[PDB]
């Protein structure tokens, strides 16, 4: 099938036990469109294993609840129901980065601090990320807001805290990554060098239902990346899994929880193509299969 043409929407509605619902993509309008808007790559299996620990959680004996949603535990931290855009900058790397950071920021803290990460600032000054708007890597991410810091920043809508984002949210504008820039804006009397939020750690979750689990219920929503495939672009509704269409390439997004519906298990997961995208902004897929390779490259860190 021609990807988000009417005959692979068509496909998708027809068949038989899908588990979720195709429509016209408000979004895209070619292949071209969407390999601009993800941005991630798999880490080097030996370098993503020798950078950081790899976490499972074995010696917690827990209950595992059959769902599971951060929004619920921690209503009060805003940012966990926060749904961001990207824009047209293969930036999903970082995006997922911040959120999950933004999120624990407040959890892990009682409460005490409630803040947004600059994106840009991840995206702009992390060298050893990779690309920027051209693709990137989760761990390193992570490694970076525990050695250097993120500063606050909304997005550009917002213009609030030291770098709000640049690019708005959704022409056939291409993003370049902006330049790292070490001053935030004029207004935000905070200085860039005070205005640094470190974690005090960051890790691998392993490859591993449970051990994914129990980390989001306890520290909080999780960074983890994925296969896009032809099929996921006119994904609507309901639990994805692929089903045809090849890769696109990589996609690094938040696992803010899971549950089952009717039978059939799912992640609870926020997408970085703002609130209008998918359901409500956020997707469910497949869990406990590594469909699309999603339980694979799941990273995250703590402030204490």
């Amino acid at each position: 099938f021609e990807p988000l043409s009417d005959d692979i929407i068509s496909y998708i509605n027809e068949h038989p036990n899908a588990g979720w619902r195709a429509e016209k993509s408000n979004r895209f309008h070619s292949l071209d469109d969407a390999r601009i808007q993800m941005g991630a790559r798999r880490e080097e299996p030996d370098l993503r294993r020798t950078r950081r620990p790899t976490v499972d959680h074995n010696d917690w004996n827990v209950e595992i609840p059959s769902s599971f949603d951060s929004r619920k535990k921690w209503p009060r931290c805003k940012s966990i129901a926060t749904i961001r855009d990207q824009s047209r900058c293969g930036s999903s790397w970082a995006f997922g980065a911040v959120e999950a950071m933004s999120d624990r920021s407040c959890i892990q803290s009682g409460g005490k601090q409630n803040v947004e990460l600059s994106a840009v600032d991840l995206l702009s000054c992390c060298e050893s990320c990779g690309l920027g708007c051209e693709g990137g890597i989760l761990g390193p991410a992570w490694d970076y807001w525990v050695k250097e810091g993120i500063v606050t920043g909304s997005s550009k809508e917002n213009h609030a805290g030291c770098e709000p984002y640049p690019f708005p949210k959704c022409g056939s504008k291409i993003y370049k990554t902006p330049r790292c820039k070490q001053t935030c804006q004029k207004k935000y009397k905070t200085p860039y060098t005070q205005d640094k939020h470190r974690g005090k750690s960051s890790y691998n979750v392993k490859n591993d239902e449970k051990a994914i689990q129990k980390e989001i219920m306890k520290y909080g929503p999780v960074e983890a990346g994925f296969t896009v495939y032809e099929d996921f672009l006119n994904y609507k509704s309901g639990i994805y899994k692929h089903i045809t269409g090849e890769t696109l390439g990589g996609h690094a997004i938040r696992i803010i929880g899971w549950g089952v519906e009717n039978k059939a298990p799912y992640w609870l997961i926020a997408n970085s193509w703002n609130e209008d995208w998918g359901e409500n902004g956020y997707f469910r897929i497949v869990r406990g299969r590594d469909e699309c390779s999603i339980e694979s490259e799941v990273t995250a860190g703590r402030i204490n």
